[PDB]
């Protein structure tokens, strides 16, 4: 309508407004003494109308509601920050032009470039658990979904202490992507010897190059 888009937010709203809220809500920390804040107003006026229903534009006056930015980390105004699901996406300090926002908007609520053909099984064994057949175990089981060309048992430390954990990142590395998709929808969530495995894409690319530590 002729009306306004974007939400007026509150310390008490905060919460179900912003982190409960479904689809990316980008929050805009202001004040109305604040010279870029003015700058940047219209500019996220006509966001809010023309990325309506993609994202939701809010904004949180830090004077009138003081509790909220601290608990950001905010320092200077304004401060937008781009929320999905309740964690937060992409930060972006002070003010910019439109085309600025629209790049900064379009590559934070893209999503993935490519449905890879690489997947990851995580929780799925510890290493004390990995013996010589574990390779080819996973890689007959993963031949119901496709063609398998690699499986890796990949051991990761989790930190520079001597004492870090380690875990097993399992990658399956099929044919083509959507033999991938087959394996991810049917794997994940599934329960594995106690444990509730997370099966997911792996970034071809990191992966093509070596990079297993995504
Ligand atoms: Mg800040
Ligand atoms: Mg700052």
């Amino acid at each position: 309508p002729m009306s306004d888009k974007i939400i007026h937010l509150t310390d008490d709203s905060f919460d179900t407004d912003v982190l409960k809220a479904d689809g990316a809500i980008l929050v805009d920390f202001w004040a109305e003494w604040c010279g870029p804040c003015k700058m940047i107003a219209p500019i996220l006026d006509e966001i809010a109308d023309e990325y309506q229903g993609k994202l939701t534009v809010a904004k949180l006056n830090i004077d009138q509601n003081p509790g909220t930015a601290p608990k950001y980390g905010i320092r200077g105004i304004p401060t937008l920050l781009l929320f999905k699901n309740g964690e937060v996406a992409a930060t972006k300090v002070g003010a910019l032009s439109k085309g600025q926002l629209k790049e900064f908007l379009d590559a934070n609520l893209a999503g993935s470039a490519m449905e890879s053909t690489v997947m990851v099984l995580r929780n799925m064994v510890d290493p004390k658990d990995i013996d010589d057949d574990l390779e080819g175990e996973v890689t007959e089981e993963c031949g119901k979904f496709g063609a398998v060309n690699r499986v890796i048992i990949y051991q990761e430390k989790q930190g520079e202490e001597e004492d870090a954990e380690i875990i097993v990142k399992i990658f399956v590395e099929f044919s083509i992507a959507s033999e991938t998709h087959k394996a991810i929808q049917a794997l994940n969530g599934r329960w594995f010897a106690g444990r509730k495995v997370v099966a997911e894409v792996y970034d071809q690319e990191r992966f093509d190059n070596s990079d297993l530590s995504a």
